[PDB]
């Protein structure tokens, strides 16, 4: 908190952590005693913002021990009641956009630019789905002879919810907002290598007025993670994720009859037809690529562009993506940070290697960098890009990458790239670049993704629903779709006069 | 078929089945070869029916291929479209009602008075969602500067059905219903046990005017119905049977992501006030209790008497249950078949054997039987029992028997009994018999059930959704809830003016 | 009835209606005693097909008790179970299709080509609302401090409709479909013009096994219409006609504050931008005025051309229009029959001669007509006429024809045409023709008018919403949205605690 | 506004108003010259609080053109972007509560207490539309052949409010709070005695952020308010008011086909069943008797009380009336303050004249009063009467008195009753107070109001819709279903392919 306010002097390379990470019962533990630690970085240095110490079954226990006693508190207030706490919960919120997003900078790594729009998506979130509460409601039918129904829509009980690394604020809040607009309580385990920001959140939750325990963090991975999905007072697994993970989750899961929902990854297609505009295409491409490091899930990381308009198309995609600043995040010229570690950086890096020597032609970027300024010399660094040359049978057109490399490939009928387009087993997001109304839509009806944009990319609007399609995960966040998530359906038939019975 | 117009004349222990029993591309499959086989019984007489031969990875993949074909083109149809075909399938089965209902009886052992019933439930439940068909959709929401964005309500693919045997033809239509009604292609596998009129609903469907294929029948068990489940080709999963298998079959469906819902067992509880109607009350408990001899996953075979009632209720329903006619099926005096197995009578009375073992007092029936008439000699019979002197502990409280099997309990306090009527790792089914509008809402409410009955019990109408809580399952059937399970939501965003890119 | 069956071998000139066309009480009324009539005519030959004795208010009275009685019954009737007769009532329709399109040629003018479609879209309009009514509800409301509260779905009572002539059988299916769907009674009062069929769809219901009075039919005008309004015992009246009278209906219906929809008249503009495809430009902006002799409400009247395309477009849509074969309305290759009475062809003409006495330029038809066959020669025939040189002036593109007359007009860009478009007091529909997705989406969401087509026209499938903007009424037909102008909610809160008073 | 920050050193019969009270263009307008006026006043004192000038056709419609103006803007943005200045707007009448509800009282009369209450009722009605904003949308459904169609929920333009005395600034944030989160533009007009505080509320709105404009007021009475109904850019009328004018208003507003809700008078029936709680029964009866001088439209001023408790209830009720504290009405030790008028209070009481006249026979209360309090002498005081033996054809029991005026009258069986209570031209609201579940739900289900309170009454939560049956009006005022008389749908149908054109 008193960091939170630090920020406006924050800058790259000055900042340390030095709070306690884990948070359950109100308040941050101090977890003692040695318990081997992890250290975080600051993706622009190579600095070690603190360690981070994971959580057993002890403290596991304890976090969602908290989130039960509270639950049975908050499920008892009404929408109209929840809504006012989390209302002001945003308030917040938005009073600290900067300060958070400079911080949520320094741990993740992307610029300030982006990470300002990641809060305010943060808090748009929260404000929606508690506008959302008093809407929460069931059924009433009238059954066949004076007889009569009523669904009662409930809470699931204590939901965990598993996050990821690139978009921590925004992500743990598009968890949080509609658990606790349908009156669950909420235990998370922020990834280990972003684990601040989030009990921030946390606390602002309590601020705001919501009954201690309701919103609890425990830090580790996945020892940890596997200690929610085990746990018996956990009604709901919500995972974001690799699908490998994603389907360790679902299997633990299953133990216990746990409801599930998965936004795992994804290898999703950008089609370009030469009717298009270059550059609103251009910029999709673009938008669709590169931003957060290219660490998006949802990017269009496998670009099929219409033969005739290949040359021009490729041309000034190749020298905007050399116009990319690279430097210090927190910088608002900055249009690039470092990824979010070593080992990604040598990953990612690793593929466009590979990518070559499977005949990939390589038009500007993937090599490691170093920029001007000294104090960023030992960040993640690489340079955006661009491929060329690409099969289909390539491992890089094949697996998600997760940094910024994209793949550029030729088409020449719609019949073909569809075909294409829908050959993988992902199917998360997909988008097209086109003039004609029924293309368009058609070209959108037949893509099996859970989302398709047309001649734009990359917006996640919360008025609308966002998940995977077959092993890209199943399940909603934003959306009202959502609600239906996090809530279930109780019954009741009322006889209003006497049992028919065969005995 | 014509083994269903045969009917008029059939007879307990007179029938004998002789078609194939594999369904798929549209017409029976003759199975040639060896091939292991099972036996299927006539519950009624001990009788062999005929043989089941299970399909293996080479016929079920050939199932899947069929419905995989088949939804290609009923996938295209609009609702409106695939509204006709249904409307149709059922006018059919309505048409054929009794012959039908006989040939059940048959096979699955309950009474024709109630096999009637199932029937009719069947044919609603596809007269309903057939109408329900032209009311699926998407929404279209406003998004900020001009953009906009609907979702499409598409369907799944290839939907598997893995079903039990106390409502055979009953259940598959409950899946088959509303999956078609959102356009999917279905395969599902019948128990074992009752294989026969399952592969019947499949080729009512062909002949209502389903693209071929469309509905395909697998036979077997396990090891089939493990094929389904890991099938790459099939999306989703939905499953009735016990709990311990409702694990696996999750666990299995994991490792595609597939779509799963799972109807498990359960252990629900009766609770009667001493302020009730007793005549009603005592019907209830009844009904709660002895439909389709006790086989019923939604029974109240835990039933809660307010002790100042105690006597009087536990004496009149003492006498009623002795007044049940158990014999021959398919008269229409008889209240009671024979169970469906005889491992599963053995077990039900091994159940009764360690109840008095365990402190339980015998009031009434729990030994085997044996009808006068020489034909049911050896049907699996047994009499309904009325277990009294009853434990929270007893092994006969907690677990699910499925047999004709009631265990009354005396209690004093509201509070007392909530607490112990909700623990239970259970959760699809209660009820309440009591006068006061507040303590009926309110037990209502605070019960952690599915489904909660107020004075009646074992009604189940299509217009609501049904389904448990806890490790009673996850997901819906009937009412409109379930549309939600067989279909999925794109997202298409559609940015009406040009990208806001940060390149 | 008969009549209906002797249809096979009915022809244009040989028919001659002899029943009574007042029905109520379940029964057609012999309406005796002189009692002024007026002659229904057979549009393609002038002969008097019967008199119609118009209802006084002791009649109509009677009508309506007699609908009073049956709501009692009816409404006490499930969803599920109003559901099952309407979908035989259907069924029956669907097996008499023809006949009935053949009789309704007869009394109204229309081709059969055309005919046919007017039924298939009356029997799915009720098997649509059929599977609807199962789905009828309410809401279940948790409240603050234990209260919660449920709003019931209830009908109104007795529905009146008041019909038009353009389409007699459909639109009375359309009033009474989704009226019946919701538990309400209907009256219904057919056009003077077209009295015939309307009462065999309320035998139907009857034969179906609607409750005896459920629907009944009124015959007569003004007098008798306004009887309908006035009568104290019709919750809602639901009206499609004039503006002028849309108007004076609402004014009457206001002494008692009864529900009222209004489904008005229109003057909706078609636009042709110059990246159209002609082909299905000239199309449209055919099927958008010379269906059912141009007498439909929804007609894009007032066509907008993009000047570069003027002369193209106006070339090949004035040889289709002049392509057209009038004639017998009962032969498969006529296009086109008689208007509705002789006063109309009157009317519709004197609209073409004052258009050339302001300055329109008729490039072809708008003349008398007489077919070579002899029994036509006292049809009301004239030829589908195409104005050109039109101002948004003149009477003939301000005011509705209601005949077949085409008004083309030049425009030169986008934000011009917007405002001429929606320059006027009307905004029933409107129509569309160009290619760019923008520019498509972008203009529908600009007209002003209740309906938008997107190169295409003229088509009012069941699924969907229908009715005006502004002047052109409000209230919606078709569609889920509908249901709600025939069902209202009660709101039902319940204290489950003790109350709260400051006395 | 400075006036509103004055309050807390204001006390009764010290303040008088100075500002200006029409409102348009964003400011207060001065309403310059003569023009005669009007005197409000101070209901406990019979002071003038200042003289009103109403507004003639010149004003009104600067009034429109100022909204007509705003909407353009207003109606661009996004839900989600509306939502952000509403939630605004209730934040600042949170934050502005007590003052705002002491200034309410000096002008309504009733008591702080109420006032209170009526206030953040206000501020929670826009709270709840705003987060409803983001959620209003259309359909997107899939039709026969490729094509698809789908509807835009649209604003209707400029909505006009006519509001009344007993709640102002309640009331007009009702109508401004949907209506604005639709898109809308607003115009009200106050009734003439209650002028002040809604403009303040309209100031809120514009300092909230809202394009100016959006927000009008117009003071003035019927000449006023019949403009409202005529003026051509008015798109929509929302009247509350007596029967008498709903019938005016609806008939006005035929002209132009203007769409209308109106929320008319009642006399409501309240039942006491013998087997209820007489404490919570008594409270009910008080409770749904005399609220804010018992002027509130949905008061259950018909008291059934089954016989055999028609005693010992009549006689703890005329106790507690008789406890009733009258006074100043800004002390919160006060129960009832003096009625809106003198008028008023002649009315009143000449009814309860006239109901002696007719046998009635008064058990307390009834005559004028005058306060101990001297400056309370000039107030329209009188003390809350309790009529005993009255008959359904008493005067009294069939006019709404809209005073506080409580109708006693004796009942035996539930079938009598019901044909007693649903015995009116009325149908606003009913309650019910036993304890038979069946009874319960069953008297609900069947009583003819749009309301139904069961053990409780005059409770108005804004998550469920509220409104008349019958002569009681149509249209509903908060919860979901109202956003449905603020939003039209647009049906935009788009073929994919080729148009089939019979030409």
């Amino acid at each position: 908190a008193q960091l939170v306010d630090s920020m406006p002097s924050a800058s790259t390379g000055s900042v340390v952590v030095t709070d306690d990470l884990n948070y359950w019962g109100g308040r941050r533990i101090k977890s003692k005693d040695g318990a081997t630690t992890e250290p975080v970085f600051e993706p622009a240095t190579g600095r070690v913002l603190c360690q981070m110490v994971p959580c057993g079954a002890e403290e596991v226990d304890q976090a969602v021990q908290s989130a039960q006693a509270a639950y049975l508190k908050w499920s008892k207030m009404a929408g109209i009641e929840r809504s006012r706490v989390m209302l002001e919960a945003a308030r917040i919120i938005r009073e600290r956009r900067d300060n958070i997003a400079k911080l949520e900078v320094i741990n993740n790594g992307k610029t300030i630019t982006e990470a300002e729009y990641d809060i305010d998506a943060a808090w748009q979130c929260i404000e929606y789905y508690a506008g959302l509460a008093p809407t929460l409601s069931g059924q009433h039918i009238q059954l066949p002879g004076g007889a009569f129904a009523y669904t009662r829509r409930e809470p699931l009980g204590v939901c965990a919810g598993i996050l990821a690394w690139n978009y921590p604020f925004m992500i743990a809040a598009w968890k949080c907002a509609p658990a606790l607009a349908c009156g669950n309580a909420v235990v998370f385990k922020p990834s280990p290598m972003t684990p601040v920001t989030g009990v921030i959140l946390a606390e602002i939750f309590h601020e705001a007025g919501v009954p201690v325990g309701l919103v609890n963090v425990v830090q580790g991975g996945a020892e940890t993670g596997s200690l929610l999905c085990h746990h018996p007072n956990v009604a709901k697994v919500s995972f974001t994720g690799s699908v490998p993970t994603g389907k360790k989750v679902m299997e633990m899961s299953a133990k216990t009859v746990k409801h599930v929902t998965l936004e795992l990854g994804g290898k999703s297609p950008l089609l370009i037809f030469k009717d298009c505009e270059l550059e609103n295409a251009v910029r999709g491409a673009l938008m669709a690529n590169f931003l957060t490091q290219g660490q998006v899930c949802t990017n269009g990381t496998r670009v099929f562009v219409q033969r005739e308009i290949m040359p021009q198309f490729l041309e000034e995609v190749v020298k905007r993506t050399k116009a990319i600043v690279v430097g210090d995040p927190l910088l608002t010229e900055t249009r690039m940070g470092g990824l979010i570690s070593k080992p990604q950086l040598d990953k990612v890096l690793g593929f466009v290697a590979q990518a070559k020597k499977e005949g990939a032609r390589v038009l500007c970027g993937g090599e490691p960098l170093t920029p001007s300024d000294p104090k960023l010399k030992n960040g993640y660094f690489m340079s955006p890009c661009v491929l060329d040359n690409c099969r289909d049978d390539m491992t890089c057109v094949k697996e998600e990458i997760f940094g910024p490399v994209m793949s550029v490939l030729p088409f020449d009928t719609e019949e073909e790239v569809l075909q294409r387009a829908n050959n993988t087993t992902f199917g998360l997001a997909s988008g097209v670049f086109t003039r004609d109304i029924s293309r368009a839509h058609r070209v959108a009806a037949n893509l099996e993704a859970g989302t398709c944009y047309i001649n734009t990319y990359s917006i996640s609007p919360v008025e609308v629903p966002f998940g995977g399609y077959k092993m890209s995960g199943f399940g909603r966040e934003n959306g009202q779709a959502t609600v239906d998530y996090y809530s279930q359906l109780k019954t009741v038939i009322v006889e209003m006069g006497d049992v028919d019975s065969l005995f």
